[PDB]
């Protein structure tokens, strides 16, 4: 309920085994915006905070590279990050289709 408790819950929210990364980011977003409301995070840090937790919580332990995002660079906005993830998930689906076919 209080800001620290909200922070702990956000930081310990992790991507589920069979959850799409895009669904994961969508699930995180309300929690992040609530943290902004309660003063636990400043507006100007939101994008970085978002990216950080995606990186921390993702099943893919090197997702920052898969999305071609470099450290130190500026954090993408919400919609930009979602589009990067959509493109990534499309490519992953292509790889899965190929594996299923070759397995014929």
């Amino acid at each position: 309920d209080n800001p620290r408790e909200l922070q702990v819950k956000y930081l310990t929210t992790y991507q589920k085994d069979e959850e799409k990364l895009s669904a994961y980011v969508l699930r995180l977003e309300p929690l992040l915006q609530k943290l902004v409301q309660r003063g636990a995070i400043e507006r100007d840090a939101v994008n970085q905070a978002r990216l950080d937790q995606v990186i921390a919580g993702a099943v893919h332990k090197t997702i920052r590279r898969e999305l071609n995002l470099p450290e130190d660079g500026p954090a993408p906005g919400f919609l930009q990050l979602l589009v990067l993830i959509k493109d990534y998930e499309a490519a992953e689906e292509e790889e899965a289709l190929l594996q299923a076919i070759l397995e014929g």
